[PDB]
């Protein structure tokens, strides 16, 4: 009998993480029904805070672990896994980001994958059947080829020397040879977080549209295109898949074609793989009430990936849904009520922005139940 | 048909209260288009009130000119009613503190002359009920300007009226009600007051609201002597006790004068603006409430507002703007200051924004059954 509030939000980036967004809200609708059931499942895109989210929603841990990084060195990484074991959640942007180099070191002829074909190994080490990977914020523009090699590939050159670390060792590629390649990928379903179409070349590939963002320049670029073209050319041939076509295979400098065609992993958007990962439809085609919402800081990337996908399930079984949206400044949706809030280098700032969710939320409780009583 | 009274004040530097009513009813109006609305834009006695009264009233704003207060010609207003029975006075636009260049500023000086006049041309259309809001004055001189305007002769010891301003009575010598316009104490004169100061004293006039009046320490004790005379004089030729009027110091003394030589009564302006548009009633008949305001600073309309409706239990929500008790619920709505050229309309489509996820949020409540 007890009215059911499912609570599905995004992060407030750089703010409030989606549990935290979640429990604000909880907090401020208790303040008018305090006996409601109410059921928090923290969301995410595929990008950053996916893998807390999802440990948070599966009762699962963060396993930290040592890899390479994208310069060759030793960094600390992590991958998430499920409480019940099943599923393993890697941001690639751990071991092979553009964070993890430091800005007067970024050379993306040079910079490798390698860490996350480690993060991978290590998940398929502890069992998983299921693996879901983020892959934006990337430093590399290897293909993918790091990774596949720390996963058993050998990439030659024409005189069978393995392929140098980076892009810089792409141009060389002879033979892909995966005899070696880790033979549990194929048995697991490996879901790729990928909300870009761009091809692996070309005017719209990896090297034109991402490569200027990890610092090539218009030459640096060629190279790199050229190379990926070869890579694309190599796979046909000693893959046999074809990858040039790929959309989406472009994304992290070429890792979506290499983790399409070495590993069989699928290119999904984001949304979609967190909301079937977390039976979100399940959740809400009992619900009463459906609360989401997001926050973003930067005015390019407002998109409402996780509220409209949220809305796109609870439409689909009638349920009203309202969204709790963070700005700078102030779909589907039944309504939504922005929140202002601004980057939390005082921690006080992230009281106030938990703080003005929970009352929003408070009011927004209010107004329901105003209208329950007309 | 759902009835949904919408009876906010305005937003201070942006949308009057009726621009307010308006966009909360456009975004209303995008969820339930077929509800039955009423826009009742509210004042409280303050800046403001002569525009929502004419407005609410559907009544119409007279524009005359009038004695400013340092005695120069102004371009004052005032509004009538629909019915053309009362009148709607907003004291400042005669003898306001916005009249007097910050330079000019001498509340020894400053007349009361030009409200007198005003209340004349409001008695000329023979409107049984007058509304004077008495915020931001630049006089301190207990409405003596104001009476004299109205016909009270106000003299010194040889006969000679005396001079504008505070200062004029230093010279008071006898007060004479009798060319005193006939039609006051006939007309129901309402004034919104909001203090409790009287006349004199410590917590006076002067001393409390002279300092920013351009009074010096030097100059409110010469105006607070002069008002203590004043309201000895008014108690002898009067036979009414000013001197004890919580109220009285408002205005520079203008509440006391109204109460002394009017006959006027001094409530709080929500409360005159409340029984003016006969908010109870619409009230008790509404569904729905909806109210707000907008303040540029660190709220008596809302409060107000949501007390009547909460006394008929009605959901009442507001709908609040900024730069940075009684209701169900309340959102907020960031505006700027109108200088800017799309700041009004920014405002506008905010309020209206708002308005339409609140009648979404009440529409889907109606559905959780
Ligand atoms: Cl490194």
């Amino acid at each position: 009998n007890a009215m059911k509030i499912v609570i599905a939000p995004d992060s407030y980036k750089e703010s409030l993480s989606a549990l935290e967004v979640a429990t604000a809200i909880e907090q401020g609708f208790r303040e008018i029904w305090p006996d409601a059931d109410y059921l928090k499942l923290p969301l995410a895109d595929g990008g950053e805070g996916t893998v807390e989210a999802m440990v948070e929603a599966t009762a699962g841990r963060i396993v930290h672990v040592e890899v390479t990084g994208p310069l060759g060195h030793r960094v600390n990484a992590f991958y998430g896994l499920s409480g019940d074991a099943r599923s393993a959640f890697i941001e690639m942007a751990a071991a092979s980001g553009l964070e993890q180099v430091p800005p007067a070191q970024r050379d993306p002829l040079k910079t490798t994958s390698w860490g996350t074909g480690e993060l991978i190994r290590h998940a398929l080490d502890a069992g998983v059947e299921h693996i879901i990977i983020g892959i934006g914020g990337s430093a590399t523009n290897d293909g993918g080829a790091g990774m596949v090699q720390a996963l058993g590939a050998r990439l030659r050159d024409a005189q069978g020397n393995d392929i140098a670390q980076g892009g810089i060792g792409l141009e060389t590629l002879a033979s892909i040879d995966i005899s070696g390649l880790d033979k549990r990928l194929s048995a697991c379903h490996i879901e790729v977080a990928c909300d870009v179409t761009n091809p692996l070349t070309g005017k719209e590939g990896a090297s034109a549209v991402f490569g200027p963002q990890k610092g090539a320049t218009p030459e640096m670029i060629e190279r790199l295109d050229t190379a990926l073209t070869r890579y694309a050319h190599l796979i046909a041939r000693d893959l046999h898949v074809d990858v040039l076509d790929l959309a989406g295979g472009g994304a992290a400098g070429g890792m979506g074609a290499a983790l399409y065609a070495f590993c069989g992993a699928q290119l999904r958007r984001g949304i979609e793989i967190v909301t079937d990962a977390l039976h979100l439809e399940a959740c809400l085609a009992d619900a009463d009430l459906v609360i989401t919402g997001e926050g973003r800081i930067d005015s390019q990337t407002i998109h409402g990936k996780v509220p409209i996908g949220v809305a796109n399930i609870a439409k689909r079984y009638n349920k009203p849904v309202i969204g709790i949206a963070g700005s700078l400044t102030a779909h589907g949706l039944d309504a939504v009520f922005s929140v202002i809030y601004t980057i939390c280098t005082l921690e006080d700032a992230l009281k106030n922005a938990s703080e003005n969710v929970r009352m929003t939320a408070r009011n927004v409780a209010a107004t329901l139940k105003a209208g329950q009583q007309l």
